């Protein structure tokens, strides 16, 4: 749909961070928002960005999610081969 | 996994 912002590809390493730090977003209707990408980092090669605010994670919508279900959602895509992040822009 | 800070998040 337009509007719905940016489809990212991120390659899981097993047992390895990404190097992405985020937090929920509170203010801006939910969400993660990204606040640091580690240069060098997997997330950095998928293009992922401070700022970003990801919306859904391997086809699961993150809005209207609780804090925990978010988390939930995050370990269970972290035992995938890779994550398919859609992002808005900041 | 839980690099969970205060609801900060490490991955």
């Amino acid at each position: 749909a337009m509007g719905d912002g940016e489809m990212l590809l991120i390659i899981n390493e097993y047992g390895s961070p990404l190097g992405l730090t985020a937090l929920p977003d509170k203010e801006h209707g939910g969400g993660l928002l990204v606040q640091h990408v580690e240069p060098g980092s997997r997330a950095e090669r998928g293009r992922l960005r401070r700022d970003d605010r990801i919306l859904e994670i391997n086809g699961i919508k993150l809005i209207g999610l609780t804090e925990s279900q978010v988390q939930e959602q995050l370990r269970r895509a972290l035992e995938s081969s890779e994550l398919r992040v859609r992002v808005l822009r900041g």
